[PDB]
């Protein structure tokens, strides 16, 4: 796949907050609030499309977390693949 850095514009800010609902149905970090994405963002194409990847820098809690969430192109179906942290501000 190809990587490309994109916008932490509306769309970004759902895909983040997707992560940290997902997150909080695992539990692994109890309940976290969605604060914000930051940048980088950055976006995977996988080939016609096969689907999607995002790597994202979420504050949630005040804690900043690294997610990693994939998108099928043809199911429109989203994944928390990771939720990892706390990180050092990028």
């Amino acid at each position: 796949g190809e990587w490309e850095i994109i916008d932490i514009g509306p769309f970004t800010q759902n895909l983040g907050k997707f992560a940290v609902d997902e997150e909080n149905k695992i539990g692994q970090y109890g309940r976290l609030t969605f604060n914000k994405v930051i940048r980088p963002a950055m976006k995977k194409t996988i080939y016609e499309i096969k689907g999607y990847e995002y790597q994202l820098y979420v504050y949630a809690s005040d804690k900043l977390f690294r997610a990693d969430i994939s998108e099928d192109y043809k199911t429109r179906g989203r994944k928390l693949l990771r939720f990892n942290g706390p990180v050092p501000p990028p």
